[PDB]
């Protein structure tokens, strides 16, 4: 029936920006055009220096760009023209008023919502990407209806996005699955099987899943809680060992050999970041509180509360160790970002533990191999960061006259570091915390040096 | 180099029995006795019908039953002349005391190991593969150390067994993984290497994995919590989905593509039976309330309301429906078994759905296709059973005049089921609540026919 | 287990409030076989105090060897001077393995090299393993 021929996307971010080049890259005969309210944004996609950093994304981008890709400030005419609108704008916590620190504001979702009724005629299928509470979609449909012109026909659909940082452009290339979600209406199911053809274009037909819209929508949630209780499981675990004199890598080894459990997502941790778990299983919290299901709320409160259990008591750990004070005594923490091989920050356990060992008083010398220093700074400011807190230019300045080295990041280089050279200038007793497992089977080596060494799920 | 050549089996049960089979038909040159202290059940394993019943376990049996493989009722004999005891014995939950309905009694253990280091001499390996408390190793050993002898040396394993009923045979012969745990001394590791030997006749060297004694039983304990709260986390969304409006089958599926996450265990339910995941689950939380770890207890405890909230939601589903009373009224429950294609009872969701329904003064007429009447009745008895209870030997039968069928297991049959029949013998307004998604696809036909039609995770 | 001492303190056969009571009626929620010597509570009065199962889990003992004979573990709740006296390596002789001595009492104090010497686990309150 219809085929989508001009694509808009409202959002030229992280989400916005990888998956329309993509589908540029992977439609010649579509044009798609991405647009934005940052300028400077905007101007950095038409730059040969791209605003975020993706492997493959240069190629894939310069690839496009001028021929059927393009990226804009001139929101309205791309609306105008567009079949089809994606919505990928940010949806944040709430840091304010009701539901604050649980619920996500909806305010960027709902100016696109009247911006694009306002620009509209005809048909377009509107496509909700951001990450949505359930039942937003009925929201936008009743400001579309609320506000319909004469032959005015807006269809919207929910079709989530499940990339990682670091993996996007494989992930959009060879994604586990596409999920579309939409009403089960002769009309939906027009635009539902309309925005399938645009993906089919190199998303084999079994993986694209279609349900209707708060499937898709609680589903995108729901993926983020699972992966994340996963890893809250395993930490809990990681607490069990430390007391029997288990291993939390052997029984996790255990644990995932069982095909039905799986092997992935079962790495110990001092406590999982990024700026999607916790804000999607907190708004599974709140949407459950709001609907009057409690147990369902605090089945995966356990989630955050684990998590958080296991920054403070790694937190414990340290400065129980240190003969229960830190004041003015030189810590250094190697790695800043919320996992390797990246330079986000948001909601990482280095934040916390920092913040931690800063109330005591503590000297932190924070290295990290590609997390900007002045993000450090801005992380740990709420003075208290000018007294306390020192970026150093490489491992051994931060080790240098320390008394432990916190690992909080699995960056590779932290395995190869001269730990014999580290212990010489450490004051004694010299310890290490490694809060990812990254230091295994080096063990008897940093003890033969003469490093005491405490690592998550291992009995002391 | 030593060589595990005779082999003996305290506990010829569920686990004892198909495991020794196995390792007699993989290993013909060691000799394997199993042996128990119920006559009845180990003549029955020399006769031509066994006590336990296992696709394949039949044929395993019989072309080794005199071969390698023997069923005798002396214990101090096959302990004498063993190179290798394996501890089969139950480790039920205890009913009484301190850490009553968590955990475990150890008595049947503990009547082993003494019995073991009593008809002991020389070199012989000692294996836990019954599941155990962690550290119950611990206790085996304090035991056999209380007791040694000049030229005594009993060496502790742990070894336990992760078969599912229905696929036992399946899984010996093929499993996943084999977990074996040992003392890091070199008269554990060298007791490791000869077990894993046995098990190197037929099991690749890479799903043979050796850990330390702790890891070892920790990992069966939490293997099964993590199945559970798959499960639990599973209906914990269909909660949510009946309030939103979503489907639990499409949230479901489109968590399961995630790779990471896998597609096992995501079939919501009325709750979980069998006898090792509340067990097993409790076990852990007793655990870490013992080495105070409060986080960690109520962390797991989730699994376990949740499974509990998520069958009680449902008998209070069922009552509302009815117009708020149910008293006098004929309900069907077609399912007994914790799950189809078995006759098992222990810990069925089915037994919990009917004590409410009981509570309430229903007149309930139960059908199972493979549970024997006499053990419903057990299992609804502490009188009220004979008032109530009414068990049913065709499913049309238990639906004539009734107000509602429940069904709580997931037999095939089931779907297949005359329901123009049924609701023309039902009084109106018919009810069908279905706690297994069953009847999937078949709600439009079933409206058509009158039923209102009621299901776990969809919205009424 | 034995049950070395019943009354609320030495030199009384008076069991009001005893904690030997409670300790015993503990154990017998575990299913334990106790037996109970105290060398001037009336053993009619020890049956009174753990009743409402005693005829199943109770046995009152008339001299301390018998009770120890075949036990897993000697309790000792009340401070009567002539547990400090006793023949402790012919107790472990006829105890099963392992035998624990716990002293609710600090009675046996200064003793605890000899009896770890002959074999026994020795336990007291305010005391570290
Ligand atoms: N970061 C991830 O990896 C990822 C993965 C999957 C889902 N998501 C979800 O995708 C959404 C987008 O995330 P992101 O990281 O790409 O966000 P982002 O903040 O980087 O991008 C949103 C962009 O939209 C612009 N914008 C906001 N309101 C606008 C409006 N009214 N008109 C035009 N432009 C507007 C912002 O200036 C920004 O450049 C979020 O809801 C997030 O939860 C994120
Ligand atoms: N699918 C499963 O059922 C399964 C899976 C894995 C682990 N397990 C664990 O395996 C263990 C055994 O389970 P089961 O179902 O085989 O139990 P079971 O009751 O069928 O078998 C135990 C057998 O041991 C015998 N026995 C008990 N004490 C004895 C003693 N002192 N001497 C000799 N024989 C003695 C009993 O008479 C009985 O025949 C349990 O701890 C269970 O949790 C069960
Ligand atoms: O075994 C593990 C796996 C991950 N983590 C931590 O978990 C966090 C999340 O890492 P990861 O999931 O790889 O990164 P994200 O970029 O946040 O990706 C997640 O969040 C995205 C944003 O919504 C989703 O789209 C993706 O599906 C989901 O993988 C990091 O702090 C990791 O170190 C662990 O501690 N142990
Ligand atoms: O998606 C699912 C999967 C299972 N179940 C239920 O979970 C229970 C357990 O099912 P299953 O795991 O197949 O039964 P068991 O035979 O008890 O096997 C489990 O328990 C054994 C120990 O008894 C372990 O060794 C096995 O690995 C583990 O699968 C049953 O009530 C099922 O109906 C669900 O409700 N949804
Ligand atoms: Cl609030």
């Amino acid at each position: 029936m219809f085929e989508i021929k001009k694509i808009c996307c409202i959002g030229a971010g992280y989400v916005g920006g990888p998956t329309c080049s993509v589908i540029a890259h992977m439609c010649p005969e579509i044009r798609v055009t991405v647009v934005d309210v940052n300028e400077s944004r905007i101007n950095a996609w038409n730059s040969p220096t791209l605003p975020i950093y993706e492997p493959g994304l240069k190629e894939v981008v310069e690839s496009c760009r001028g021929k059927n890709l393009f990226f804009s400030t001139n929101i309205d005419d791309a609306i105008k023209e567009a079949d089809l609108v994606f919505i990928s704008v940010n949806t944040p916590t709430k840091t304010y008023g009701m539901g604050k620190g649980r619920a996500l504001d909806l305010k960027y979702i709902e100016a696109c919502a009247r911006r694009i009724v306002q620009n509209s005629n005809g048909y377009k299928i509107v496509t909700e990407k951001s990450t949505v509470p359930v039942r937003a979609a009925e929201s936008i449909r009743r400001i579309f209806d609320a506000n319909t012109k004469p032959n005015l026909n807006l269809q919207v659909l929910s079709n989530p996005e499940f990339l990682a940082e670091g993996t996007a452009i494989k992930d959009l290339k060879n994604p586990d699955r596409v999920l579309i979600g939409g009403d089960e209406t002769p009309e939906g199911q027009r635009a539902v099987q309309a925005l399938c053809a645009v993906y089919e274009h190199w998303v084999p037909r079994e993986k694209i899943l279609t349900t209707n819209t708060w499937s898709s929508e609680l589903s995108k949630l729901a993926a983020n809680a699972f992966l994340a209780q996963r890893i809250s499981s395993i930490n809990s675990i990681s607490a069990l060992c430390e007391a029997t004199g288990a291993d939390v890598e052997e029984v996790a080894t255990a644990i995932g050999m069982d095909q039905r459990i799986g092997n992935k997502f079962l790495k110990a941790s001092v406590g999982f970041g990024g700026s999607c778990f916790q804000k999607d299983v907190l708004n599974l919290v709140y949407l459950c509180e709001a609907l009057n299901l409690p147990e369902v709320a605090r089945y995966w409160q356990q989630v955050i509360d684990m998590n958080d259990y296991q920054r403070r008591r790694f937190a414990s750990r340290i400065i129980d160790s240190l003969f229960n004070t830190v004041t003015d005594k030189k810590i250094a923490i190697l790695g800043f970002a919320f996992k390797k091989d990246t330079g986000d920050t948001r909601e990482s356990s280095s934040i916390y533990i920092s913040k931690y060992l800063m109330d005591e008083g503590a000297h932190l010398h924070i290295y990290d191999p590609k997390v900007p220093r002045e993000q450090i700074v801005v992380d740990l400011s709420h003075d208290q960061v000018s007294r306390l807190v020192t970026i150093s230019k490489d491992p051994y300045e931060a080790c240098d006259g320390a008394h432990a080295v916190v690992i909080c990041t699995e960056w590779d280089m932290f395995k190869e570091l001269d730990y014999e050279r580290i212990h010489k200038k450490m004051l004694k007793p010299a310890f290490i915390f490694d809060g990812r497992r990254v230091l295994d089977g080096l063990h008897n080596e940093l003890q033969t040096i003469g490093f005491q060494i405490e690592t998550i799920g291992k009995k002391v």
